[PDB]
């Protein structure tokens, strides 16, 4: 293609995208295809001569869309939201056009420099302690990671290098491998699987701290684990404290866990992948209190701050602690990959085109809708809410057996009107209702509950026979 | 933004992108800004109320573009090409609109299933051994990684897990840490820094194999290193053999190194980040002979196959060896991150809109232009070519001291008409000329050489005084 043909086809793509978005409520949210559906429907080899754009876009509708789960349908209530906004889409077109690989300052100065400023913009919107901000001064700063899973790995690796160097400074004869045998990392029993994966990749032991009745990590359980493992000869070195657990959006107590991690020389990484976006609202900022004790803090604008994937935001207090693993000129030693694209354009466009107040309104509407769903559940005594509703997630279930709730879930996902996923809280099977779509409204939440309520009656009937 | 506003602004963005691309030859390839230029030019905090699109796009031109290194200018001859094509741009708009996170089959079936087919399309274009292809049969298959640096890490981690399990099967009392002390990985002394980083992240020793006069890894040097390290008690477990080294586009000998790695139970990873795209042309496929001995093979469509970053293509012979670290339903255990976007749409669009013959013509034009530059250098006896020219890279220098070539480079990069970077080959400072832009032509290559030739005269004059 030349640029003149892209002028025509790019504008046709813009219309196609806007059409898909404007009609998305008419899409079945979860697909009917079975695993393996796609390969029989397209050729076994690439074409030798070019295909037409018309044939390709026809295949998008005919072959791709039947296998799409529509994350941005208002009836998608699964997992956590992922971001979809037109400002991020516009920036992503510009990002691909500039097309730089920012593995060094010289590879495109603006790619690195805009990113550092946007991470300070974001840090200030979250009212982060100044130690995390760059502002061309001090030792802290922020970087975009590809994902919170990668951000957790990066923090673990930095923590690993820091403790190896400290332990070898104390015992110069001590090998890296002898230290490796004794290192242990911690997270909540509600932590995301990215923590377990970081421990496996990092080659260290990982232990779950039992959570309290609110599924929060507390000082007492942490102290009990530390006493046990230190007596066994393990060396605590890394902690992931979670704000907004994937299971039930619970919150680890940083005011309790922070001081303990500091005094134990445990690198404290705060994972707020989903919940972090709400901390731009002052009524939720208290859930972040204690981040001043953290060594690193991470959350995903690409979940709940309208910056399309990929965009994970990570700050550290000491750049030097992170690199070994004022002006920031490159990010090579802040991330796993060397190459990176101009992702800060997406943050710039979203922040500027929505404004801080526009993002706050977006968060608050989602939380209000969550409370609307919760209100409906609390009116039906056949159901129970298992965890306090704070952000855009409601954990609910039919009172009674796990089997009846497994049946309810299977009826919901078989009817394919809405989409949600479950979790386990201890031995209890629980349904999750996550407010996801940028365009979801009260009417969608109410119809989803009406649907759930109807299927529950059929399921409860079948259990008495 | 709503969809109706995106219809208007998205089409204005398409025009802006096409304008930038059509005028790109008028851009100064390398910028005049100094590190730190950007922060004083934009506000210290995000705006509370929205800014206009017009103000944002004005800032792109006023503030961002002065800090852009124009990778896609025809006068960019630095590093290696990165991909920029309009089919990939169109697919990337559709990718952001579908906006799924494909961390599981259910999160969007098409996101995983198209990817597996495209990796077979690509594998067949490279005439890979069938053991690497999926085709819903056997044990092999391919995945998109975010980068070759990540692909190398993933292979090292899989190799690490495989050798730990084998050594523990032989000695059940042996701890992971005791094994960690003895593991050693290998690469060429010309290997990319991503290998050293994978070794650091993976917690294993890494040793460089001395390259021959053609900067290739050969059996003799590999055998000499193996005898030394095995006698010292090290356990060889991982090898990165490079096809198309970053320094001088040299090629490790897989026909020699492959059988050695197999008999030593060394996981052989073939890194062809840049050169791999040329292997779709039969006249270059012989440079890949011996990949049948590899356990994993990787190259970057986002360098030299017009699939905009990010898109790194990695194949393995045994999915089970990779996951522990027929139908493919998820890629969670193939990559470092859990989340991933619908990147295979970019491969689909590029492959279909260019056709295999269009991609072959693109490769061959770049190689011809490389040989055109080489021809000009070989006509000037003040210069020498340090390594055989095979693909789109020419390694050249003024005969004489490193200091005179350092002066030549500084004059080139100070005049800001073209952009190139150097390397070291042993103790020798060498200039690299890489054919990069999709729209580069003979006329650009000839003007670049005319420029280099002129600056060399001034530099040689200043050395005789
Ligand atoms: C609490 C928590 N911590 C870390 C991560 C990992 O984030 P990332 O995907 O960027 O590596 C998560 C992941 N949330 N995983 C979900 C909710 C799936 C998901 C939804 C929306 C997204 O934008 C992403 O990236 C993932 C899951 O089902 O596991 C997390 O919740
Ligand atoms: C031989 C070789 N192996 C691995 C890598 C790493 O690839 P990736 O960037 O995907 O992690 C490379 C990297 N090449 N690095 C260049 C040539 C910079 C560069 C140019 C164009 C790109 O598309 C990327 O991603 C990077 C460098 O200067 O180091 C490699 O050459």
């Amino acid at each position: 293609m030349n640029a003149s043909e892209f002028r025509r086809r790019g504008k046709e793509m813009v219309d196609y995208v806007a059409n898909y978005m404007e009609g998305i409520e008419g899409r079945q949210v979860y697909p009917d295809v079975e695993p393996g559906y796609l390969r029989p429907l397209i050729p076994a080899a690439a074409p030798q001569e070019p295909d037409t754009f018309e044939d390709i876009i026809n295949d998008v509708e005919k072959i791709i869309m039947p296998g799409v789960t529509h994350w941005h349908s208002p009836y998608f209530f699964a997992y956590f939201p992922t971001a979809s906004s037109y400002p991020a889409m516009l920036a992503d077109m510009l990002c691909g056009a500039i097309g730089c690989i920012g593995f060094s300052w010289a590879a495109s100065p603006a790619c690195t420099e805009l990113e550092t400023v946007m991470m300070d913009w974001l840090g200030k919107m979250l009212e982060l302690p100044k130690a995390f901000l760059n502002e061309k001064a001090g030792e802290g700063g922020g970087v975009i990671q590809g994902s919170a899973s990668e951000a957790t790995l990066v923090a673990l690796l930095a923590a690993r290098t820091k403790v190896i160097h400290r332990l070898q400074a104390a015992s110069p004869e001590l090998t890296q491998a002898a230290i490796m045998e004794k290192l242990v990392a911690y997270s909540s029993d509600q932590a995301h699987s990215s923590v377990e994966r970081a421990g496996l990749i990092g080659g260290v032991k990982l232990k779950a701290i039992p959570s309290d009745g609110n599924f929060a990590m507390r000082a007492s359980a942490l102290q009990e684990a530390l006493e046990r493992d230190k007596a066994a000869g393990l060396i605590p070195f890394f902690m992931v404290a979670t704000l907004g657990t994937t299971t039930c959006c619970s919150f680890d107590n940083l005011l309790e866990v922070g001081p303990i991690c500091n005094k134990e020389d445990i690198w404290l990484h705060v994972d707020a992948a989903y919940a972090g976006s709400a901390f731009i609202c002052p009524e939720f900022r208290h859930l972040l209190n204690g981040v001043e004790f953290a060594d690193s803090f991470n959350f995903n604008p690409h979940k709940w701050l309208l910056v399309n994937f990929d965009c994970s935001a990570m700050w550290v207090k000491k750049r030097t602690d992170l690199t070994g693993a004022g002006l920031i000129t490159d990010y090579r030693h802040w991330q796993i990959p060397l190459g990176r694209r101009f992702r800060s354009l997406k943050m710039w466009f979203v922040f500027r085109m929505y404004g801080v107040k526009g993002l706050q309104a977006y968060i608050r509407k989602h939380v209000q809708l969550s409370h609307e769903f919760e209100s409906l559940v609390r009116q039906d005594p056949r159901f129970e809410i298992c965890v306090e509703v704070i952000l855009g997630l409601v954990c609910f279930r039919l009172k009674g057996s796990n089997k009846v709730n497994e049946a309810l879930l299977q009826r919901i996902n078989s009817a394919k009107k809405i989409h949600l996923v479950p979790c386990h809280l201890r031995d209890k099977f629980v349904l999750r209702f996550a407010i996801c779509s940028r365009t979801v409204e009260s009417a969608h939440v109410q119809r989803a509950w009406e649907h759930i309520k109807e299927l529950a009656a059929d399921v409860l009937r079948a259990e008495r026979e």
